[PDB]
């Protein structure tokens, strides 16, 4: 009598889907675990019976989403920088060097991305690096130099801030506040952008995942400021065929997630110049806001990056073979 | 005297470049580095002076190129399964379930790529499990129902070999020999891959390096067999909110390096249902030769991978994506 | 209402735990996994779902009882694997030539990273048995990254291990790399090592476990502590419990040494196992002047033995030139071991 | 030839001499970097080759010898660290209330994750005190993942532990999370902690460098030990030499553990600087379990300190509430570590 072996496992299916569902009606802590457990007299285990009636528990189950959460805002976030709506479905391009090393440099690159039509340039005049002897940066003079070059080219600047303190020194010069990679963690950082009326391009932290991504936007979005574009730019792995593991896959996370603008950084990412191409490929179609990619008149003489920037003639061609793919409507 | 002190600088670079050239000229071990370090009366330390005339040596510089490098072969390699060239430009595309349970199962699947005019199929009748007590495949009984499926509806079988002694067993019932990501450095099966006329799908070891990769490959290849497709299925990371870290960027890599076909397992790397057309989308835009996606008829009820692969109505509206996409010819 | 939600509770255990044994003997009277029950027994109780759940909270619940009853069949050790304290909570001693692993008082296995001669392995076995030692190690098959590297001596290096071994009353530890080789192996080694990058070689641990000989499992390049619970579990489920464990360092971002030592996996091990837990400090960290104080800190934290390689002449060795010791070095090594009271 | 070419070797190093102390003299006869000038040398330079080699190979070889220049600047100490022992042979102690850290006789700081009372950082102090210990941690600014979790009690936070501490004898390390507070840490602190978070919080670094007091520079979550010790070299180069540094953990795929001790580094950093090394056992793992056997290994591998969280109701805790002892448990615990004769 094997299927009526069977009936009956049928009818005690039916049973507990009537005792669990007249329950969960009546219970709308621990102290059941215990008279529970108390009454079992096999075949399962303590900790298995325990799983089971956990998950049951469970199932019984709101305005506590974050501020960043589709939850909270299901609608997405534009940014508009230099007229350039960051977000609405039509990709935006940040191209510059590194670091600001002289006017001369700077505009030499503006005059290439004006060029092109684009209206977005990245500069660093505070660089985070590894070692106190590299250059660190000109500072306060280096913005100067990003807002003389804003003012000729129109183009709207992306920079770097390291410290509290230089937020609203800033503000008189820059069209985005850039958060980096090594101060994604920085709170006291994260406080005084998120205080700001400023837009904030904050850059996932060298290891950090994507909980304490989407946490460190809430450090700032929770001060009032809900100006931000996400910026992947790799994470750190054993790999060494690249400098960090682009991971592409955060990108939709991200835009499910929240109702941030995302970006993908090609050149901090792979840290290679024939790879900056074929990343910036997968990134529009994966349906990134923006790409952002490092160029400089003369890499071999960069202060920091050299061999991972395009110079201008590289620059022209990477841009013509993204216009060719039409993965842009540019 | 600053420009004088100036000039004498730019006469030495002079005289370097004629020193440097003429003494490479007449070259064409560490004796040199014992002999030079005891004449130096600074400024300089030893470290400092043998690194840079070792930097200096090793500018003084075959066929002992990998089998597997463009190095050796620059043209690209060619697989045909079923009629389809893959590495030739266009993208194929491989569904299937993770495991066989079933020819019902297999067969309904199979029904659902051929009615969408795709020729390839694959499924697991050896499946590596982190535990012994989960389902391990019905072995040779699987590979006997795959064979059935690609007589009955006119499919190329993709499907994973465990063990050397399995290899010859194989080559009656699939036209792919895979070899999954544990056992990449089974050497011992990649000797035995190579030692047959038939095509093997290599994926990528959890951690490996893209240097351990093309080395496996090479144990393949070395042996004869030169039917190598390789596939990335993500690396091993930190990050939770995916099983694996999806690495985007070997694909250009492999692709420039090896002279093999690369795919792109999307399933397998994610082990996220919501990231697979995002993931297909940035694959095929980075020119990946092929992507590989789980199907099943029941998804609920599979034996692995429950809720990682696609049932046959989400099958449908993926696929309707990817042809909206216009990044695929098909 | 709470008193009412008690009784509820009450009857679901017993509806439970009577289906469960209903089931059981279903599993009597006849593939332990069957997919189309399941989804027949399903269809039917989202048929007479009427809420408060909606249909996908109402599968997840069952698939979720379901699943436990897989652990009540005797085949199944899921919630108590045999590797574990949980099955067994006296430690394993796994004995080798006399010598006990495991028992308290820790083992070191020294050898060289490759065989390469008698006369090579002979030096190496002089050292080990003038400091009263009684294990060593040797590589006849040698997995390696590329295959234009040193692969290995093969069968002839299990023969010159086992003749130096028969002849300095030591006892061997080698890798063995294919299910097929397992055989042959029993007549020349002492204890079967199954390296890093094999720790998922499936078949091969199932192998394994079907003879009565000594495993020294290594922990995968990149394993976690439950993938090589797990990969010892293949082994013991087949029969075989003579099952070592080895750290050996796992993969990371870090470049200062070969791998990261992960020292905590010891205490992890020992308390979740019942099987002996040793630490390889040369393949771990990868540099010759860590191999002392990692094996300080091995000894401290009650690892059961310490692995080394140590070769005559280290600059002519077909593999881990710079990270073996040569005898001198050993002779200070073993010294300062003997020095450090951890012994 | 080789009469020859080893003639033209002298000549290299006599001109690469010779260029590299006119460079400097032009250093003193005036930013320190000149990407301008070095394009300008690189033109003449590229404009007189004749071959045998390409342009680009020349242009790398004199860009090397250009970054060789760098180091002969007084300010840059690429090539022999401050912080490392080619600067400085000798062990730097740092004395903490008397205590001497980096002599060779270990230290030990407990103290609770946060610090939320009087009451509860006195409780924790009398058993520190108890045992004769004479250091206490204690977090009065808490980096969190989330801006909604505790954030700590701030510049109160700071009083509680001076109150406390002045009363109970005892070196206060707490954490300093913003380079604006540093000159008010000054009177409450006698260690300023620099959390994992913000190893590469190059302002806050540069800030600690400014002041006479100890630092406690933390391992970042996946920092490399190169950038661990620029980390150290930001501090330092400022003026500040009172730099501990200590282990806690690097992030890893391992979910077993909350982090992957890397004991490793112990070793590797006593012998690349000169500065004293502590283990933090309980945020590396993040295991109550794990914190002796870590314990135990950090102090056998001769880590100049060991750092554990003890509070005195865990279970209300607003951090770390399932990681810290209780004071029963650091009863247990000391009485191991006294016993293991390690100390
Ligand atoms: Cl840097
Ligand atoms: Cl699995
Ligand atoms: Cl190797
Ligand atoms: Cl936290
Ligand atoms: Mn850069
Ligand atoms: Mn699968
Ligand atoms: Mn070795
Ligand atoms: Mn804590």
């Amino acid at each position: 009598n094997l299927e009526e072996l069977r009936t009956q496992v049928d009818q005690l299916n039916i049973d507990l889907l009537e005792l669990i569902s007249k329950r969960a009606n009546l219970v709308q802590e621990r102290e059941m675990l215990n008279t529970i457990l108390a009454a079992n007299e096999g075949p399962f285990e303590d900790s298995t019976v325990q799983k089971l009636f956990k998950e049951i528990f469970k199932a019984g189950l709101h305005s506590k989403a974050l501020l960043v959460s589709r939850k909270n805002k299901k609608e997405d976030t534009i940014v508009t920088v230099k007229g350039l709506p960051i977000g609405n479905g039509e990709p935006v391009f940040v191209f510059g060097p590194c670091s600001v090393e002289s006017y001369e440099q700077v505009a030499a690159v503006a005059e290439s991305i004006k060029a092109k039509g684009l209206k977005l340039i990245r500069g660093g005049a505070f660089k985070p690096r590894t070692s106190p002897y590299d250059f660190q940066g000109l500072g306060l003079e280096g913005l100067k130099i990003l807002k003389r070059v804003s003012d000729e080219y129109g183009l709207g600047v992306i920079s770097e801030i390291v410290t509290p303190a230089d937020i609203e020194v800033a503000l008189d010069y820059v069209d985005v506040i850039q958060i980096g990679a090594r101060n994604m963690q920085n709170f006291e950082l994260l406080k005084a952008a998120g205080r700001v009326d400023k837009p904030i391009l904050l850059k996932r932290g060298l290891s950090a995942t994507i909980e304490e991504f989407i946490g460190a936007a809430e450090y700032i979005m929770s001060q009032g400021n809900g100006k931000i574009i996400l910026c992947e730019r790799g994470i750190r792995t054993y790999e060494k065929a690249t400098r960090n593991t682009l991971d592409i896959s955060a990108v939709p996370i991200l835009k499910k997630e929240t109702h941030l603008p995302v970006m993908v950084d090609v050149t901090h990412s792979t840290g290679r110049k024939d790879l900056l191409l074929p990343c910036a490929k997968a990134a529009l179609a994966i349906e990134a806001d923006g790409v952002m990619a490092e160029v400089h008149p003369d890499p071999a003489v960069a202060l920091s990056d050299s061999a991972q920037q395009m110079d201008i003639p590289e620059f022209e061609e990477f841009w013509n073979a993204i216009l060719a793919s039409n993965l842009v409507p540019h």
